[PDB]
């Protein structure tokens, strides 16, 4: 339950990693 | 006390899925 | 120590709320 | 698990702060 809990949070922690990658493109796209 | 925990998680999940495509959209909007 | 966890998932939850808005605003501001 | 969960949540906290911060900017540029 708990290891399943900390697993979803490693998940959440990566998508979040992806969104900054993307505000990283946007910035390009916008000068 | 605890189903709540994994219930808010699927929900934090769902959001980031929303955000996912919003950025997709934003990327598109921009190029 | 388990109400702690939840009250954080909520403060995460909420920031995911505002995030949705920044991007729907960014979204309109170009389209 | 206890320390470990609350080693990640506050890494997601921190991260929401900066993705949020990053969007403030996207605003100000965009108008």
């Amino acid at each position: 339950r708990m290891k399943q809990i900390e697993d979803k949070l490693e998940e959440i922690l990566s998508k979040l990693y992806h969104i900054e990658n993307e505000l990283a493109r946007i910035k390009k796209l916008l000068g």
